[PDB]
């Protein structure tokens, strides 16, 4: 019942696209929930909304993505020359697959599980792991969220009823437990710490603290964006950047001194699952003994993502002509073994996280629920009536293709770079369904990183920039590929423009804005020609020339007589054998164990008063 403020009775939550992490903060590890809910095929109308999609592939490409994959091709022959070895290649074995029954001795392939029990009793829904081995010609499979925020897409819901009844009940589901063992009656006794994206739907947070707090009946709710908690859960002290790489998305945002830095935050589009796509993809493509593969189906994906977690590497030492095996998992049949050789389709892949337009030939093109989307509005100023969820300039720039990393000479950089502050401003209050709403973010990861890194700065505290490009943690289910950290060194380095890569560019910058400062402000007198109306032209041509009188300066400054200052690019890793899928939760955990949650958490009473007013109040960041 009672509401003191103790470690005790929290419980820590994280959802996503993958699972729901889930725990009290002492423990070791969270519980990890996969986010599915299993509904029984009859229970649903399928005929009009249709898209018995369950069912179907595509070996066969377009050019654009065979184009892609050769650009891929080459790319990789290129990084293996420039350390390694090749071959005669693709010549092969699997044109001839070989496939071996085995009896009920199904030893572990990886991970935790072993043979599969299934579920044929279509009579109720079913939740999380239960929901993975319910055999799909009785089941659909639906999922509540999309990382962190509600699923509005899906199209097996009709309203926000149906939603969040099962988002209650994967909850209810993952609170009981073997570890934690906790029944809705005795929810009343428990606050949360919730983890919210860093770009989060406000209309979305409240809905879902509504509910932990309304409907669950929990005691009091905190939150906390996740780029945040990532970094309580490592080291919070610095100025760090971090990357965090899942099934569906890919999100980027700097964190400095307590705060995220809002203009940093980037979402891109993509993520683990469409690497296991594409690799899928690709071993059908080096003739895969399994060639009707239902990937949209519960059952193929589970083995596309079985094999990319095992077999996907960015170490180029490890890539070799080779003998890997799998077994096909039967709905109706008995298991059966086969055997396939690899080669350099273990690397093709994940190396599509920079060749993202690859990614977005594969899938088809997002069908959102107006019906259901209609009823979780974007929330909007109560006064002006604006919208009024963060907006990041850098997921505004990636989104449109512009990328500083695609510019070339030094004077277009740093003329946009000096322009940032009008087209936040423009952002913030425009005629704006302008920046598109449907458009989904394809930047390349590499390029993406040095927006992030170059706008965060810009817009917060410019000195920033060297800590930034030398804590960039990497962090989340997906990036545990080996190697990765690698690779993406190289490329930073290969694409990071020199004019932000010079470690005293923002020292050069503080001063230029300082002596354009010194242009419109220590000439506070109409300028020099009596009449004008285009006059500040004439000042305007003079900022232009103070810009190349200041870039060029540099750049004499910039031969030093001697050795180069340059940023580096210091990537970190979890260590090998910890999962950076859950840091997140361990930092939400960690912010669960401190004097501060206290102020943070908003109770029953709070929210009924206020509303969703008190995020203005209770919270951890600018609401
Ligand atoms: N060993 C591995 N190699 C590559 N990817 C992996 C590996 N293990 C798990 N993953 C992927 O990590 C992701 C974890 O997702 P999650 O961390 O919840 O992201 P989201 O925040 O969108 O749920 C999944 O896409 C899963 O396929």
């Amino acid at each position: 019942e009672i509401d003191l403020n103790d470690p005790t009775a929290t419980i820590v939550i994280h959802p996503g696209s993958n699972s729901i992490k889930i725990g009290f903060p002492k423990d070791d590890h969270p519980v990890v929930v996969p986010n599915c809910v299993a509904v029984p095929k009859k229970w649903l109308d399928l005929e009009n909304s249709e898209h018995v999609e369950n069912v179907c592939l595509q070996r066969e490409q377009s050019e654009e993505f065979n184009n892609i994959k050769s650009e891929m091709e080459k790319n990789f022959r290129e990084r293996m020359r420039y350390y390694k070895r090749k071959v005669p290649g693709n010549a092969h074995e699997q044109v001839v697959s070989f496939n071996e029954n085995s009896k009920p001795e199904i030893i572990s392939e990886k991970n935790d599980p072993s043979p599969i029990e299934w579920i044929f009793d279509d009579s109720k829904l079913y939740y999380g792991s239960d929901a993975l081995r319910c055999v799909d010609e009785k089941f659909v499979i639906r999922k509540p969220f999309r990382g962190g925020s509600f699923n509005v897409k899906s199209p097996y819901y009709k309203s926000l009823a149906e939603l969040i009844s099962d988002v209650t009940k994967l909850l209810e589901h993952a609170l009981n437990s073997e570890t934690l063992n906790v029944k809705p009656t005795k929810f009343n006794q428990y606050k949360v710490v919730l983890v919210i994206p860093d770009i989060f739907k406000k209309s979305h947070v409240e809905t879902f603290i509504r509910v932990l707090l309304t409907e669950l009946q929990f005691q009091a709710v905190a939150i906390i964006q996740e780029s945040l908690a990532t970094c309580y859960g490592a080291g919070i002290s610095t100025s760090t950047c971090v990357v965090n790489i899942g099934a569906a998305e890919t999100r980027i945002a700097c964190v400095d001194e307590g705060t995220v830095l809002e203009h940093s935050a980037i979402t891109l589009d993509y993520g683990g699952d469409d690497i296991t796509r594409l690799f899928a993809l690709f071993l059908l493509q080096s003739d895969f003994p399994l060639q009707d593969w239902k990937i949209d189906s519960k059952h193929g994906w589970l083995l596309a993502e079985r094999l990319k977690k095992n077999f996907t590497t960015f170490q180029d030492a490890d890539v070799a002509v080779q003998l890997y095996n799998f077994m096909n998992r039967s709905p109706n049949q008995p298991t059966e073994k086969y055997e396939f050789k690899l080669f350099d389709e273990v690397m093709l892949a994940p190396l599509a996280l920079f060749f993202p337009q690859i990614f977005k030939l594969i899938r088809t093109s997002s069908h959102k629920n107006s019906s259901l989307e209609f009823q979780l509005p974007e929330s909007r100023d109560l006064f002006t009536n604006e919208l009024n969820d963060w907006n990041s300039l850098s997921q505004f720039e990636s989104k449109e293709g512009n990328l500083y990393c695609d510019l070339n000479d030094d004077l277009k950089i740093l003329n946009r770079i000096l322009d940032a502050h009008n087209i936040i401003d423009q952002l913030q209050d425009k005629p704006e369904n302008y920046g598109n709403t449907l458009k989904e973010n394809f930047a390349p990861l590499e390029k993406a990183i040095v927006q992030s890194i170059a706008n965060a700065s810009i817009t917060a505290d410019v000195t920033r920039m060297n800590s930034f490009y030398s804590n960039i943690l990497i962090v989340g289910g997906s990036s545990k590929i080996p190697a990765l950290d690698f690779i993406l060194t190289d490329r930073i380095n290969i694409w990071r423009p020199s004019l932000l890569s010079s470690a005293s560019f923002p020292q050069f910058y503080k001063k230029l804005t300082k002596e354009i400062k010194d242009l419109e402000g220590h000439y506070v007198n109409a300028p020099d020609k009596t009449e004008d109306e285009n006059k500040q032209i004439l000042q305007a041509q003079i900022k232009e020339k103070i810009v190349e009188e200041l870039e060029e300066q540099h750049q004499n400054i910039e031969h030093q007589n001697g050795n180069e200052h340059i940023f580096p690019v210091s990537i970190i890793p979890p260590p090998r054998d910890m999962n950076p899928a859950l840091i997140i939760w361990k930092g939400a955990s960690v912010l669960a164990q401190i004097k501060l949650v206290e102020e943070l958490f908003i109770t029953n009473s709070d929210w009924d008063v206020h509303g969703s007013r008190i995020l203005q109040y209770k919270c951890i960041f600018t609401y």
